[PDB]
């Protein structure tokens, strides 16, 4: 296996996937790595396995259909993997922990949101539909855009939002369009 966590790229205490060569710190992997499980497989393998067992699940879907799906075990896993793909981009540090808002000319967001909040809200089965998870991830980036106004630090929202959307279309097989 690899010598650096797949998500964060650093060495440390790691756990190795038994089916693929990736490796993970405990709370870098989503869900957080399970006690025993021998063999273990990772969320990269377990998403793969879904596609292989139902190849038509890679056919195009409409975002409206995808959002209204209940958060059954397989939609839970996709939301868990989609989130993990955002933590993989180093610019996710800016959105990880709780934010505070004190800038001249700006007011903070009516509803704050951050990546560890959404992580915990996934872990705690607080979302019933995919619409729930998506609406939070999109609030993270819409709050940042409105708060940092014309300052060039806005862009980091746009960049980590682009990483989100692209993996959303991939993982949920949204119908490609121009
Ligand atoms: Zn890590
Ligand atoms: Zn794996
Ligand atoms: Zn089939």
């Amino acid at each position: 296996n690899s010598n650096i966590c797949e998500v964060c790229n650093k060495w440390g205490r790691l756990f190795c996937c038994d089916t693929c060569p990736r490796s993970f710190h405990e709370h870098c992997h989503i869900p957080s790595v399970e006690a025993n499980k021998n063999p273990w497989s990772c969320i990269f393998c377990r998403i793969k396995t879904i596609q292989e067992r139902c190849p038509e699940s890679q056919s195009g879907h409409q975002e409206s259909e995808v959002l209204m799906r209940q958060m059954l075990p397989e939609e839970q896993l996709k939301c868990e993997f989609l989130l993990l793909k955002v933590y993989c981009d180093s610019k996710s540090c800016f959105f990880a922990s709780e934010p505070y808002y004190n800038r001249e000319g700006s007011q903070g967001p009516q509803k704050p949101m951050w990546l560890n909040k959404v992580k915990t809200s996934l872990n705690e089965q607080m979302y019933t539909r995919v619409e729930g998870f998506v609406q939070d991830m999109r609030l993270i980036f819409h709050n940042h855009k409105e708060f940092y106004r014309e300052d060039k630090f806005t862009r980091l929202g746009i960049q980590v939002q682009d990483i989100f959307e692209k993996n959303f279309r991939n993982i949920f097989a949204i119908q490609e369009t121009s």
